[PDB]
């Protein structure tokens, strides 16, 4: 199993960067919305349905230190969960070989922002837990996190 990030190396297991942009300005009642499915990819390395991965979001994925009094939600494959992510979701089942997009949108209400610049560019906003099993032997586990960067300031009024 194998993921990539805008379209780069083949990633294994680890933790990742990935770089979203983000609504400039955020007006008081309005989310960002972070469609992840634009940046991360994965894949069977095999193709054709023969040895499936099994990939869910872990329990735990949560906003970073700096953003942790913010609400949110997580769609994830057909769900859509309050984030910080309190339990694991669903399962995703890759078996082709051609990468799917995944089927990954953060949400996000800041809470507690006071004014100016809330997110920083360069600023990890959150930390995504992933986790990969496939299904023959042990089904070789792995762990991914993806670590969500802003490409550019978000600043409230
Ligand atoms: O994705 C289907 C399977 O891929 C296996 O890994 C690979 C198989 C074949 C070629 C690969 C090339 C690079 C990385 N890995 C590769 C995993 O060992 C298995 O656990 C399961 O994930």
């Amino acid at each position: 199993f194998s993921c990539n990030v805008d379209g780069g190396s083949s990633i294994g297991a680890g933790t990742t960067s990935v770089y979203v942009n983000l609504d400039p300005v955020i007006q008081p009642g309005q989310n960002l919305v972070v469609d992840l499915s634009q940046h991360i990819s994965c894949w069977n390395d095999y193709g054709g349905w023969y040895d499936t991965d099994h990939i869910n979001l872990v329990q735990g994925s949560a906003f970073a230190g700096s953003l942790q009094s913010y609400k949110g939600s997580l769609y994830w494959n057909n769900v859509t969960y309050p984030f910080p992510l309190t339990t694991n979701t669903n399962v995703l089942d890759i078996g082709d070989k051609t990468p799917m997009p995944l089927p990954l949108k953060l949400y996000i209400t800041p809470v507690g922002a006071a004014g100016g610049v809330v997110i920083k560019a360069g600023e990890v906003i959150a930390r995504i837990h992933m986790y990969k099993i496939a299904t023959l032997g042990s089904g070789n586990p792995r762990n991914f996190t993806w670590n969500i960067i802003s490409n550019n300031s978000v600043v409230m009024p």
